[PDB]
């Protein structure tokens, strides 16, 4: 029983994930995704030099 | 992806044209065309010495 509990703890620490750290990373990546979305929406509007030609 | 973006930038700078410079050149050439048109209209009228002969 003692050995099984100790090895279970070891295997948990090796393979299982901490919820808090992954939550942090996921929120960070979502915020970065939104930022890149807005930046791309701006960059698509940036090349508008049609007022050179017409008037 | 990085290499493709860099080579795309290079190819764009080589082959694609800047709209502003060509707009400048086109406006310049149109103005010169109009000037030459007026000059030719004048030069065609310049040789009128018929008042030597008749009266």
């Amino acid at each position: 029983g003692t050995s099984a509990e100790n090895l279970t703890a070891a295997e948990s620490r090796i393979r299982d994930t901490d919820m808090a750290a992954e939550m942090m990373a996921f929120t960070k990546n979502n915020i970065l995704t939104q930022a890149a979305q807005s930046m791309l929406a701006q960059a698509n509007q940036q090349p508008q030099g049609v007022l050179q030609l017409l008037q």
